[PDB]
């Protein structure tokens, strides 16, 4: 696709840290850019919708093509449609905007220029943001995660998208999206079936794959860190079921992990470690900082710090595991104890190695899951196991929670606030800001 300018794009502005061994840090300034799926696509030379509701125009979609020739991404208002604000090293993302439509959520990338993504190496390094969690609920998700995604959004490889990262172009992850409405420069109209229960989604004939770190993914009442290998590190259009991913009559069959190595401390046994109030060790009414670190060997280290206290992933036993720290031996012995043999069909953290020695994009996200009800993160999981299921729960959440209609209604001012991101090699992000 195209752009146009019938609404300007001006990215909300953002800073970060960059730190050094040496023991200092700088200031980084970015900015944050909505994917393109959030975005007004209408016709190049009116305002005639080229998608509108969850179907596409058939006259100015007839394929795949002919979409992306005929059709462009507008711009966004960050606010006052979707809910998005910035200031100076702080980030918040709104649930339910209403302004002539309502919106649900936003995913957003940051950037480096106002055309091009920032990416980050994650090997031998650590990243480190604050949360403010607090107004979010059962069902809810605000993500922080990298992606292996294209620093233009795909212009070099497909030309027919002109535009670009500045547009938030060029998506990817573990779960091989196929809701995207364009993937390399081409529309996914071909196969598109709109979606049982969301009028403003569907599912097309083609998705876009790569490997995934989920950082965060969390409310107020569970969190986890997930690595997600694919057996192509970066982008790549996948075809119909072969995708796999939550899109896919069989999640399995394609070239990404879909589930990951999760880390859950509720999951693992450690069900008083994070919620909300004092009950817990850390307390999710109030801001808290979350520390990872990529360590070469290819494993994971984990801590947090609130009010001045800091604690290590907490110490898990599974198997013939014992420990905090994410690695190979977790990995398997979660399969093992839980199920499943994904991750390690995907070459586990030796082929995810290959993603944070690479550049990824940062994405900062709210949402709601329309195909699970956020179960999976936050409840039991499928619905009829039980606790005697090893990993069944993972949070406090009934069964019943996060169904989206519910969620959106009930709790439409719930936000996540990211703030004070750092990076920098290990041991390093702890020193001052400048
Ligand atoms: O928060 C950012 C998102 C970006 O996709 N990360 C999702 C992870 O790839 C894991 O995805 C899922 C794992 C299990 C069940 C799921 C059911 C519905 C949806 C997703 C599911
Ligand atoms: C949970 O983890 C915290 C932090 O490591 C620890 O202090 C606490 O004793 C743990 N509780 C349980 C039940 O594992
Ligand atoms: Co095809
Ligand atoms: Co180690």
């Amino acid at each position: 696709q195209s752009a146009c300018t019938l609404q300007s794009e001006t990215h909300p502005p953002l800073t970060w840290q960059k730190c050094s061994s040496g023991g200092t840090c700088t200031q980084q300034t970015g900015s944050v850019v909505i994917d393109a799926n959030w975005r007004w696509t209408h016709a190049t030379n009116s305002s005639t919708n080229c998608y509108d509701g969850n179907t596409w125009s058939s006259t100015l979609c007839p394929d795949n093509e002919t979409c992306a020739k005929n059709c462009c991404l507008d711009g966004a208002a960050y606010a006052s449609t979707y809910g998005v604000t910035t200031s100076g090293n702080s980030l918040s993302i709104g649930f339910v905007t209403q302004s002539a439509q309502k919106n649900v959520g936003a995913r957003l990338y940051l950037m480096a220029s106002d055309t091009t993504y920032q990416e980050f190496t994650l090997l031998g390094n650590e990243f480190s943001f604050d949360v403010d969690v607090s107004q979010l609920p059962c069902g809810l998700n605000g993500a922080l995660y990298f992606v292996s995604m294209d620093a233009d959004g795909g212009v070099s490889k497909y030309p027919t998208n002109t535009a670009g990262a500045k547009y938030g172009t060029g998506y990817c992850d573990s779960q091989c999206p196929r809701d995207l409405k364009f993937i390399n420069g081409q529309a996914n109209v071909e196969g598109w079936e709109p979606s049982s229960n969301n009028a403003n989604t569907g599912i097309g004939g083609h998705g876009s794959c790569c490997s995934e770190m989920d950082i965060w993914e969390a409310n107020s009442i569970s969190e986890a860190l997930t690595p997600h290998p694919c057996t192509t590190v970066g982008q790549e259009i996948c075809e119909g079921d072969g995708c796999g991913g939550t899109y896919s009559d069989n999640r399995y069959g394609g070239t990404c992990d879909p589930d990951g190595c999760d880390w859950n401390p509720y999951r693992l046994g450690n069900t008083s470690f994070y919620g909300p109030g004092s009950s817990f060790t850390l307390d999710t009414t109030k801001k808290l900082t979350v520390v990872t670190q990529f360590e070469t060997s290819g494993a994971i280290n984990r801590y947090y710090v609130q009010n001045g206290v800091t604690f290590q992933q907490p110490n898990a036993e599974l198997g013939s595991y014992s420990g905090n720290e994410l690695n190979d031996d977790y990995c398997t012995a979660e399969e093992a104890e839980f199920g499943g043999s994904s991750f390690s069909d995907k070459g586990g953290l030796t082929q995810f190695k290959k993603a944070t020695s690479g550049g990824m994009v940062l994405v900062m996200s709210l949402w709601d899951d329309y195909y699970a009800n956020m179960l999976w993160l936050d409840s039991t999981y499928p619905t009829n196991e039980t606790s005697s299921t090893p990993g069944a729960v993972r949070g406090s959440c009934s069964t019943s929670s996060g169904v989206p209609a519910q969620v959106e209604s009930q709790s439409p001012n719930a936000k996540v606030t990211f703030s004070n991101i750092k990076f920098g090699p290990i041991g390093s992000t702890g020193n001052p800001s400048g």
